[PDB]
């Protein structure tokens, strides 16, 4: 029970955006990289076109209200919806793709800077997810975009709730055994993102099948201190891993820790050399209404 959600839902003509290329595909349905032209007013807008019977309908509907209620520059912007057979969401373009795979490709020149930068980033749109009482339950790096390399945004809310199959290495314990979630259950799963990102893109708990992990949790068995991380990066991590959700850190003083490392990046993380007509073209975070 909280305050009227007064946010606009917009319906967007079919005729107004032209896709341009397949970004992905699989059982959840395709994404096309495209462009929107609004009609008569002289912008293209880069974006993303999310699509795929009436059960899939009803939550891609519950998506696009949970991304119609969110407004932050570290989470993804829904431009509208466009209503065709199948409903597809329009999205803001994130051209350099998921964090986990812009990771895994550039690691040889990703510096400490960029990873603590990208963790305040993250944190803050979590933190400003738990100002909206809303709970994302599905936080990782491949569902973390880059917008450019200096911004990234917060994504994929198809199991976004409110606070009132399962990816279960990303998982709090609490949330494997009683299906509890709460934003700290996200702490728990920023902590394992901020090992994703550390171990540059690194499969957490490799080769262990799900079933086990529960188990692996309960004897208190935690992932590993990247290379590159020293013990403060670490142990921030082995505080959001902690079985007392209430002990685990709020997002906002993993904001004001990783901002303050981010000052003094190579203090506290330690990384080898360290040291066709666009003219009218307009990314959405410039288009508002
Ligand atoms: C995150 C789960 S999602 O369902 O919410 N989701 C959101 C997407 C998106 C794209 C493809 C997709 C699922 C997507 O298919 C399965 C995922 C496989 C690829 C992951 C990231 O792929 C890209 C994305 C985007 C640009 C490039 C890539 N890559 C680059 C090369 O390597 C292959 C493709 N720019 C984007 N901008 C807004 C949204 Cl909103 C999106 N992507």
């Amino acid at each position: 029970g909280e305050a009227p959600n007064q946010a606009l839902l917009r319906i967007l003509k079919e005729t107004e955006f032209k896709k341009i290329k397949v970004l992905g595909s699989g059982a959840f349905g395709t994404v096309y990289k495209g462009l929107w032209i609004p009609e008569g007013e002289k912008v293209k807008i880069p974006v993303a076109i999310k699509e795929l019977s009436p059960k899939a309908n009803k939550e891609i509907l519950d998506e696009a209200y949970v991304m119609a209620s969110v407004d932050n520059p570290h989470v993804c912007r829904l431009l509208g919806i466009c209503l065709t057979s199948t409903v597809q969401l329009i999205m803001q373009l994130m051209p350099f793709g998921s964090l986990l795979d812009y990771v895994r490709e550039h690691k040889d020149n990703i510096g400490s800077q960029y990873l603590l930068n990208w963790c305040v980033q993250i944190a803050k749109g979590m933190n400003y997810l738990e100002d909206r009482r809303l709970v994302h339950r599905d936080l990782a790096a491949r569902n973390v975009l880059v917008k450019t390399p200096q911004h990234v945004k917060i994504t994929d809310f198809g199991l976004a709730k409110l606070l009132g199959k399962v990816p279960i290495k990303w998982m709090a314990l609490e949330s494997i055994l009683h299906r509890i979630y709460t934003h700290q259950s996200d702490v728990w799963s920023y902590g394992v993102t901020v090992w994703e990102l550390m171990t540059f893109g690194s499969k957490p708990y490799d080769g262990i099948p799900a079933s086990e992990i529960s188990s692996i949790l309960e004897k208190g068995e935690r992932l590993p201190q990247p290379p590159i991380c020293t013990i403060d990066v670490y142990m921030i991590m082995v505080k959001c891993w902690m079985i007392d959700a209430d002990s685990r850190p709020k997002f906002r003083e993993l904001i004001i820790e990783f901002s303050k490392m981010a000052r003094d990046p190579q203090r506290y993380l330690v990384i080898q050399g360290d040291e066709e007509d666009m003219d009218d073209v307009v990314d959405a975070d410039e288009y508002l209404i």
